[PDB]
């Protein structure tokens, strides 16, 4: 119970942290898609 576990999606514009079986997410940083 750190903050997450399943796989919720983190809206951060241009990228996404995504959730994992351990809270800690993965945020990528490259560019933003067309709105």
């Amino acid at each position: 119970e750190q903050e997450c576990t399943p796989g919720q999606t983190k809206k951060q514009d241009c990228n996404t942290c995504n959730c994992t079986p351990t809270g800690v997410w993965a945020c990528t940083r490259k560019g933003c898609p067309p709105h």
